[PDB]
This record gives structure tokens, C-alpha cells and sequence, in this order.
């Protein structure tokens, strides 16, 4: 269910959509939106993630 809101991309919106999380706790996490597919760690772009058991939020920087 690892069901994700993001936005990364180097700019003020490149690939920001509603899109599908993979690798939440197994080591680093990609997300793909709309505009294409980000790969980052704990600190890059702004990312929500909603899982079905609890609700997190990270931000780089």
C-alpha cells in the first residue's frame, strides 16, 4: 500500500504528481510521479509517503 504524494526534481515542480513509493525501509527510496521517476535518500526533494499502517512525512534540508 506504500501509496505517495511527491515532488522532486531540480525545479519548482518538474515531477511532482501523485505516484507509487518503492523501498520505504528497505534502503534508499524512489518515487515516480508524473513528469518521470526520482531516486533519493532520507535528505532530497520534498516527499509525503502513506502506508498501511502509519503516515510520515520527509523534507530535505
Amino acid at each position: 500500500g506504500l501509496m505517495v504524494e511527491v515532488v522532486e526534481s531540480p525545479n519548482h515542480s518538474e515531477v511532482g504528481i501523485k505516484g507509487e513509493v518503492v523501498d520505504e525501509t528497505q534502503n534508499t527510496l524512489k518515487i515516480m510521479t508524473e513528469k518521470g521517476l526520482k531516486v533519493v535518500a532520507k535528505r532530497g526533494r520534498t516527499f509525503r509517503v502513506w502506508y498501511k499502517g502509519k503516515i510520515m512525512r520527509i523534507k530535505g534540508d
